[PDB]
């Protein structure tokens, strides 16, 4: 899996803490994923290319830099070997939500003499923690969409690809390649990961984003077993499309933000 | 019941797992229902025909491909009483269900088909009136008919309240039906009958209006318990499990201003156990 | 006496009576429905009001009967329990739980009949705006308090409204006490359940006001309201009579002309009763 | 001293007093109501404000009395418990629970009287926009903190507003402490419950601001607010006085002319009290 | 150093210190933070300068008085160790916090300054993008910088991410700061750092959009518990308690159509206990 770097010089692991009261040592990993909104030039990191509109389904050829893609990373863990790292809990929030209080830069005035238009409209907030790559199912608004070089989209789509077509199974195995609009986490798989997403659609939808270091998601299933890290690898996945930025011209760009992860792991004996 | 296929080549059962630690054997059935929004041509699977408007109640003849219909399927289960003696009935009991709508991110395509929100703007998101509904039962879902307009003339290929009257716009107890055909019972004509469905659990939210935002959640960590107050889930009569859905996500608005319903498939993971019952 | 929707005879709105008897603490379930009373301006528009007037000065406000939604109510007769008991023993039916939902919420997905196009080439306008959803289960008729938008409103023949209203009738006037003793007569806009009484009933209501309010309605056979108070006592059925009350104004229907009508739906009730010893 | 809505005598807004006493731990329930104080611009428009002015410069902002909704409050007198007790024994009434709802929420379904048509041939405009729903139960008067949109506002005779306001009065100015000691005098726009005080009361408020905000109002006789703190102690009625406070601005009524008036409704209270032994 | 809003001396924003006492004495500290919205002149305390619009990302130079900043204060606490022998460390531990925004009803003034909503109408309520945030810690709040536009040129009197790059619009780990100065860290530049703040609890909700209604609750019955999973609250390491807030309520629209941020103060009641710790 070719994800965002989680070792070496550009590593997005900010801290590793070990809590050891003699038995059942907990390892906490603090890391982040950057959004992959399309980045139309070197200065507009975290934005998409301006959106096209009204393309007939027969001639729908979106530009690469217009398509937000899923973020993912493989975090390498110490080799234990059968003892496996088990993901127990995750704290996660979107980083930089207050940046949207800048109404002076770039955004269309709401009216004569007014401030800039806030980022608003369709948003998607999603994260996953797994012991293997996230498993995706493809579903398309329009099966005839012609997707650009550098994206991975449902192969040999049909009209059924607009509903459920079981041919479209993929691993989230490349960062910044699987367009959010083409793929969802596969509810029929991901037996070894936990995923969470909310889509809110509409022109005037307000973004609502919460931050707190007091909220924890438990990753243990009903049997008290968390995701188990195959090949000593921990997989984090995100999509955080916050809404649409409206320029003075009236053009619209997706805006995305990074997601923080604190994952608590323990060593677990397994068959 | 003539539903979406759940055996053979086109079966919409994706996986059957059996968890057997000697005693409490659980069978998990993973399946999906496709939406039945009307499918106006071979390319627009999951959409309706464009919506007509302002038909007088006296001349209201909606086209078949304009009407979303309920989805349903019969899942066949192993026979349990094949190797048992008289007086012993083992039945499959639906204990829990995990369900979510499949492909909710597809609505982040604002480049294809949808009217610009304003000059130089992106496409209009799918929005407006939506209905999200699912049912798990040991027999076909039981429906009650209610009509906006009793005089509506419904097209060939649909099953709608027979001999409607003005009372059919409120409660008319004549309009009882089994959801016994997939893609035939128009969502606008039928609701789950609260007076029946003693052997199923159903769940539905209608949200009406022009600008209603769709709000859809996905997670493999949420489970609905199907057991009643006595700890009994739906019991599968004739070794048949029934899943039913309607997932009208909202209205798609074309450049022209024409509007089509957009629907998505629903996933089901149903946990079943064997239960001893009298006779 | 209470002159409600019929709950015995040929036109009875009791759909089923089940008795669950495992030797002790027999439960009787009553399944019934109330139809909405939105005004029914002609024989074809059952469940709708007359079109809404606007801008009447408070000094000349004379709304038409068929424009005013009214509260629904019914007396359900129960078996006599004291026919076969000796003196000093009073057995009463006690309402323990209620399952209730609005019947036919999907009927609002008909956007082809009657409703004004949302824009050129568009579908019909969904029902939306001000709504009120209310139900009560009691052992006696529901007790009402009158409050008026405008005390000078002149209410039509066939309605019962606050007698001798004053400016204080626009806030709290304690003269305006009434029993919900007639179906389709007490205008919703004039009356609320009296929080100062109803010691022997449970009531529940949500008002949502505004032009563009989206309707949100849930259906499920898995949700139960417990009617027991802190002491574990439900409503007690005086004179062996169970009282159900409802108002389900779903929002406003907008015609092609731009005229608006209230749309209402029926409400289902499943009430669990047990026999209780009382002094 | 608190000059509130009448809660004894001929005009008393106590509707019922029920006593439940099974020999021990007697509960007294007090049922009462507060009327809204929206401004009442003439004798016929009880429950409404004067039409709203707009665009007054901060330097010349002189709102009319009948344009300002005010807090409602009342002192309910309770029996003395200490008349036949000896020195060193103090019994006080303790507020344990409250059931409260807004009275007359369905009155807003009158779209035929007074309200501007929503469009040609349409019904009247529903009441909507900025609303405030607030209630308090206490063993002493409600304690208020003043905060002003505009400190230079000149408030009319008949109102009590922050004395000698400053620019800091638009944020937190600790000079602006008051008791809610007069019904229909403390303008809602000038005052909030003081979170730094009210140790002997429980208060609850939601403000929702905006042009198109829908009113959402619930009624049920099955919902109870527990007034007990973490130690299981409710407000103590220290001079045998129970204090109820409310503000229920439901939104704006729009006339045919386009003028806007606040519309308010009364609030019902059922308060359960018990007798509690307290130290001298 | 933390140069915050005064919490000792004549201008102290500590309103009360209560002690509840035989063994586990609780000290309650009641204080407030004022908002720092920019205060464009001596009369407009709690407001920002009118907002500019449409600055190209390459020429974005916002004025100081246009930028809301985070509020913070260091509250000094009694020394506990003055009469203890070495190897014994008593520290103040923050257990709970009650907090609300002060003066939410001030937004019911629709007569002063605000543009009429329409001819003959009242003033436009404050509405749009808002941010409500508070923190309680035993050390200064730790911030991460993120920018809408990395090329923004921030005015003298602010502290903003040093040497920003395109990555500063997403996650750039160079932008670490302590909230060490009141009215200097612009809200739009900084968030609490989830990678740090091991010794504080923070809570924030951003709601963006033109027409967002402000929703604000007040009650003295709601408490936030600050204890972690081990039952340990923030520990005030140098006998210093840190409170931080940002309460941008929305936009005020003048008659001209110009817009200003409006902010309000936040109250804090913090319950502290003495806790024995290792040196
Ligand atoms: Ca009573």
């Amino acid at each position: 899996v070719d994800g965002q770097p989680m070792y070496g010089m550009e590593s997005q692991v900010e801290e590793v803490r070990v809590f050891d009261t003699g038995v059942d040592a907990i390892t906490e990993v603090e890391c982040f994923l950057n959004p992959e909104m399309g980045d139309p030039d070197e200065n507009l990191r975290g934005f998409s290319l301006k959106l096209s509109a009204e393309n007939d389904f027969s001639s729908d050829s979106p530009e690469r830099k217009m398509l937000p893609c899923y973020s993912t990373a493989r975090i390498p863990l110490p080799n234990l070997n059968l003892l496996m790292w088990e993901a127990v809990t995750v704290q996660t929030e979107v980083i930089g939500i207050t940046s949207m209080l800048n109404l002076h830069a770039g955004s269309q005035k709401v009216h004569e003499h007014g401030g800039g238009k806030p980022i608003q409209g369709s948003n998607f907030h999603f994260f996953a923690v797994g012991g293997e790559p996230l498993e995706m199912q493809g579903v398309l608004m329009n099966y005839r969409s012609k997707y650009p070089d550098g994206t991975i989209t449902p192969k040999n789509p049909t009209a059924q690809s607009q509903v459920m077509n079981t041919d479209h199974k993929a691993y989230l195995d490349k960062n910044n390649a699987y367009p959010v609009e083409c793929w969802v986490p596969d509810p029929s798989r991901n037996e070894n990961a936990r995923y969470f997403g909310t889509f809110t659609g509409g022109e005037n939808v307000p973004p609502v984003l919460h931050v707190t270091n007091t909220a924890t998601t438990v990753l243990l299933d009903e049997q008290g077993v968390g995701p188990l890290c195959k090949a000593d690898s921990l997989y984090v996945s995100a999509a955080d499309i916050c809404g649409l930025f409206t320029n003075s011209s009236g053009t619209q760009q997706w805006r995305g933000l990074a997601r923080y992860f604190k994952i608590r792991l323990r060593k677990r004996s397994v068959k």
